[PDB]
């Protein structure tokens, strides 16, 4: 009995991920397949060690023993309440720099670095260092607290699977405010389990339209 | 400037108790609103320390210094994935007897009592007591595992605010398949400001046509 062990960070399972496992499930019958939720940077050390075989993430960690394909960029929204000026916007879209002064959710509160490293990163690469910054513990923290009126939080559309009342997402025109997903393998993987794999995202990413993924 | 403290179960997010918070916090203009994310049993300690005011969750914790009010009885779902046999009865609905051999995840993996401990309590309140049961760490985790085809799990229904490709919510048909929600205060309070928050639920329940919470 064959173990595939995949790594994973929480943000991924609003998107295409449960569905791409699903389908490799599928494929293969007998195979165990254990999942661990687990940042980018436990992901890196697990696979070195062997304690995982493919990891799924939003952010890049330097290490020469691993491998890290980019898989799509995902498009970062705003969330926001319905009575928000910011929502007016809705149809339109807003740019960053209309964020500076708003109270900002940032999450995961987990070990770093995480999707709130990457959303600072993000205003950091457009010449932005927002001061009304409060890092809650999870997404539906951030959302919820959105929603009792607590301020705005930038989120990675696939979040939208969340709706909550009076609950807004808006969308971002600067062209870079995007959050990229990656898998991640040892340098020299060549498990037909892990090339399968692969071959289930390409699947699934065509047939949502998606550009595929760069032949394994 | 008078500060007021709120504590609460994540799980409440997903439900009216957002749209509560911001009715209240227009009520009140000048009025500072701390929430703060604490376990029903932590929300007693809390109470009595005087440091939370009010304390929204869904287990009920044994202190004669804590006054509890029974808000509404939420109805608890099976969410399963779409390809699942308990979903072709998705319009007819389930007995938490068809559960018993099923992989179901718990949630979260918090400080006890908490969701899972709910959970447990209404199977084994119908003579059940299931093997397969794995504890993972948050809602989206549970939901993200479901679709993925890791099994199946239990929610109250209000968390069908999360809504993923291939993930269903099945209704229980047993009557007593419920999740209490329940405000917490001290014993003798008695604040204008708390008053007002009972009140705001009382006027949201009343235009959503749930039955009025008894009177303060």
């Amino acid at each position: 009995e064959k173990t595939i062990r995949i790594g994973f960070v929480g943000s991924l399972l609003f998107g295409l991920l449960p569905r791409i496992i699903h389908l490799y499930r599928q494929a293969h019958p007998n195979l165990r397949i254990e999942l661990y939720e687990m940042g980018t940077k436990a992901q890196t050390e697990a696979l070195k060690e062997g304690r995982i075989d493919a990891g799924f993430g939003r952010l890049k960690i330097s290490d020469p023993a691993i491998k890290r394909t980019l898989l799509r960029n995902e498009r970062l929204m705003v969330a926001v309440h319905a009575s928000h000026p910011l929502n007016q916007m809705k149809d339109k879209g807003v740019h960053l720099n209309d964020l500076i002064d708003e109270k900002i959710l940032l999450y995961p509160s987990s070990p770093k670095p995480n999707f709130s490293t990457h959303v600072m990163n993000i205003f950091s690469d457009h010449g932005l260092e927002p001061t009304k910054i409060n890092e809650v513990r999870e997404v539906q923290l951030a959302l919820g607290l959105v929603a009792a009126g607590e301020g705005i939080s930038l989120v990675p559309a696939s979040t939208q699977s969340i709706q909550l009342f009076n609950l807004s997402y808006v969308p971002l025109l600067d062209p870079d405010a995007i959050t990229p997903i990656y898998i991640a393998v040892r340098n020299m993987e060549e498990s037909t389990y892990i090339y399968s794999l692969y071959e289930t995202i390409r699947q699934i990413y065509a047939y949502e339209g998606f550009t595929e993924p760069p032949n394994w």
